[PDB]
């Protein structure tokens, strides 16, 4: 009732760790979020940096290597785009 002011500062988007002299702050390329050297210790081709193996966060590093198999997103193109194995 008489409270509601949290002090959320620059933290990690993986462990929620606060960036300090000891814990430096890192940035992702794929998701584009803030991570700690600990979490941001992976590299994977990012379709944003021209498909270059940039330092990405664990998640992304896995998401880019997992290759989702769904179509949950804004208007999607027709399974058949260009003459090829183009999947749905
Ligand atoms: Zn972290
Ligand atoms: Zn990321």
């Amino acid at each position: 009732g008489s409270s509601g002011s949290s002090g959320m500062e620059s933290r990690c988007y993986g462990c929620a760790v606060k960036f300090t002299l000891f814990k430096k702050e890192y940035g992702c390329k794929n998701c584009g979020r803030a991570f700690c050297n600990g979490c941001l210790s992976f590299s994977a081709l990012v379709p944003r940096a021209g498909n270059t193996q940039q330092k990405v966060c664990k998640q992304c590093h896995t998401i880019l290597t997992r290759g989702s198999s769904d179509n949950a997103s804004k208007w999607s193109p027709p399974q058949n785009y260009k003459s090829g194995p183009s999947s749905g």
